[PDB]
């Protein structure tokens, strides 16, 4: 163990990380049940 898993240093806070967050809480494809449903 060189380095931290986690390490500091140079780091940006702001809403960067909320709004990756929303944005894919949002942007979810919701395929799963069209690739379900088998209708020939």
């Amino acid at each position: 163990m060189k380095v931290h898993r986690m390490p500091k240093g140079v780091v940006l806070v702001g809403k960067a990380w909320e709004i990756r967050a929303k944005l894919k809480e949002y942007g979810r494809t919701f395929q799963y049940v069209k690739d379900w449903i088998s209708k020939p």
